[PDB]
């Protein structure tokens, strides 16, 4: 019997039962935080050597470029080739920038707004209405960019195999629709991964805008919790094979590989998109930081060296995800109140509670000293129309803290659920 | 006697002889380049240690920030404080970014275009026309930004004490005029420096646009050729004192101090302007590279450490400028065909040849295997109305290459001048 099927008296009694547990939780005086989607100090210690790279006297890229001096908008060959080898794409596809792929995403959108992109009839700023497809739950920092530009964000469901392509294929037939966000591997926060079939559909679909763009933000391209590395779909190639070569603006970075905020970002896109991008980037400045790129190339040495680092991250993160999953199972399984993802990579667990109660869960957790990301944080304009979803970030705290925190979260889920069904 | 005073016969003899020298110059099959203000490899060697910084286990800013992890839009206190001490301004003024100050200049203009700035009634995108004041000769990369945005660029002279303030103060009465570029110390390329009097005028002037900005791009703030450091006007403080606190967007960087393209940039501006900037920069991302900032703070230690580095730069650069000047003096002075700047600092010499002949000089030089910046490159849209100015960049080549290259340039100046007078 799930809580929702409890009779009026049994849910009342269940409410009194669980409230006693919530009282016990508050008497612990906790100060715990499950909101930080960032690496732990242990993980950051793995790249300690990179703080001393590339090192005295070592300042030449593989083509002879003196990385210490001005020039070159594309990034250095050394790091571009490593990433090409890692991702299994031609090196010509890869541009290496500064430490933020979000910076590049914002820029390409900004420039499409000001100038148009290379396929634009006119700049997006001339449009009365720009719409933008948002698979949900999704990444708040993506949705913030499109909200700051005033684009009308239209949500679609992020499914186990990727965005709902029936919904996307329909929405792109509207010429107001200029692009979409996706995190295609271990998606933030669902953990879901775009299948080959879904990528093919994104690559082959017809769009009403001539200048429509998919942001394929492959932020977790190698970020497994297991021994297996996920498939890297060559999405730019698929777009090329389908006759839509310019469709995909693809990104990734080293921010959760080396140093979070001081890594290297990558922008993978078609020949014509790269010329457009570097033509605008060359007015914005002289080019990206080559020294940090050489440092990175030296640290990894080759693509296998990147995978070796990713196995260390996996070994550090796995027990944290396992604790969270173990607690959710032991406390909530019998009650039918919640569903949670079981991800095999990435940085998050996505928790759906009773619809109408997510904001109350986070409020109760706060009263109990446990910080949860707010209700709607994974939705455009922070509006989850079912008030059900919560994002859990296991990476930073030690396992002992995750145990305590999640035990409390689970009590909060139950109490909120008991309040909700008792109020019917 | 100047070349213009030679009679037909004498200028014909001079022309044949300089033409022969030019032919002899081309026969050398040179491949030399005076176009880019890049530090030499000798200069870059000075920061060899920075390639190993901040070093293993050293990753906390002075306020405890772990520089290896996300967050913080302002840059770390360690580097901000050193720059504040260096420039003699309150640390609160200083924001520290990534490796390019141009990126930030681009960004603040693009955001003013898109969103408006904090003093704007509406985005500049909604204006029929945006005008922008450009002191000349000036910096090509500044002008390129405002060209790319469609802004109509209005030239004013860059004089020895700064921009022509009689002209600026008149132009700013037009509300279409939204801002201005300046390089205020050892200016690119004139070497000229804004005086306190001119700075005060810029701070007090009345503008018709409510959201007018001066870009005060102090790229050469400490970049002495003589070991005497120039005055650092606290320009943000002067705008605040005049009652126009938001007027100045000030910049500098370490690109010609440490590593060119892998240094640290700074943005100095008012409290309201910083809040506006970081508001937008926080949507563009999570914030700048804190590790490189700590590396820089470790490398310099303090303001005196920055000044020690600058003295090393001066020792490397000054004989290159001196050689250029010696060649200009010995080849050109007697002929009255050219004028050039004699800078106390910065990265360039500004050369004015016979009006109507600069593009010819650059074409002759290119035929001879010597790359010069094109005619008009220090002017908006590359339009020098007198076709007289050329910029020379002594920093990159060794003195031996400078000597060969500049002897060649002088022969080009003289041939172009001889052709002009003979026609
Ligand atoms: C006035 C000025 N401001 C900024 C810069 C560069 O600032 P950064 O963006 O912080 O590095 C400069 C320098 N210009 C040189 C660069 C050489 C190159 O080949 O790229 C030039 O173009 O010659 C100046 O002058
Ligand atoms: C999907 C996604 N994309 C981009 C980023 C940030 O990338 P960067 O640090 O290179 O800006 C993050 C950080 N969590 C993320 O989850
Ligand atoms: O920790 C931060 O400042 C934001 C990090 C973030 O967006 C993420 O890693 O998902």
């Amino acid at each position: 019997v799930s809580l929702q099927d409890f009779d009026a008296e049994r849910i009342g009694l269940f409410h009194e039962d669980i409230k006693r547990k919530f009282d016990e939780l508050k008497s612990k005086n906790l100060k715990l935080d499950l909101t930080r989607g960032k690496p732990s100090s242990e993980q950051l210690d793995f790249a300690d050597e990179l703080l001393a790279l590339p090192g005295k006297g070592d300042f030449k890229a593989a083509d002879g470029t003196d990385v210490r001096n001005y020039g070159g908008l594309d990034g250095i060959v050394d790091i571009r080739q490593i990433w090409a080898d890692l991702l299994g794409v031609p090196v010509e596809q890869v541009l290496a920038g500064d430490a933020s792929s979000l910076n590049i995403m914002f820029d390409v959108i900004s420039w499409s707004y000001i100038f148009g992109n290379n396929d634009s009839v006119q700049p997006w700023s001339k449009e009365e209405t720009v719409k933008w497809i948002c698979p949900v739950p999704g990444y708040d920092r993506h949705f913030s960019i499109t909200e700051r530009f005033g684009f009308e964000m239209i949500s679609v469901p992020m499914n186990e195999d990727g965005p709902d392509m029936d919904a996307v294929e329909e929405l792109v037939k509207n010429p107001q629709v200029k692009g979409m966000w996706v995190v295609p591997v271990f998606s933030n926060p669902t953990g879901f991964t775009v299948t080959e079939d879904v990528a093919k559909r994104l690559s082959a679909m017809e769009t009403a805008a001539p200048d429509f763009r998919v942001v394929w933000d492959n932020a977790y391209a190698v970020h497994t919790l297991t021994d297996e590395f996920p498939e890297v779909i060559d999405i730019v190639g698929l777009g090329e094979a389908a006759g839509n070569p310019n469709r995909f603006w693809a990104f990734t970075s080293t921010s959760k590989i080396t140093l979070a905020g001081a890594g290297v970002s990558f922008f993978l896109t078609s020949a014509e998109n790269r010329k457009w991008y570097t033509g605008h980037a060359g007015i914005r400045g002289i080019g990206p930081n080559k020294v940090n790129q050489l440092a990175h190339a030296r640290y990894f040495g080759d693509a296998e060296g990147v995978r070796a680092v990713m196995r260390k991250h996996a070994a550090s993160l796995a027990p944290k995800f396992n604790k969270v999953l173990e607690i959710l199972d032991s406390r909530l399984a019998e009650y039918g109140v919640a569903q949670w993802t079981v991800p095999a990579g990435g940085y998050f667990i996505s928790l759906d509670v009773v619809p109408g109660t997510a904001s109350r869960v986070a409020e109760l957790a706060k009263e109990a000293g446990i910080a949860l990301t707010g209700a709607g944080s994974s939705y455009p304009l922070r509006q989850d129309p079912e008030n059900k979803n919560l994002r859990l970030a296991p990476s930073l705290p030690p396992v002992e803290e995750l145990e305590v925190a999640m035990d409390g979260v689970a009590t909060c889920v139950l109490l909120a659920a008991a309040e909700h069904y008792a109020n019917h």
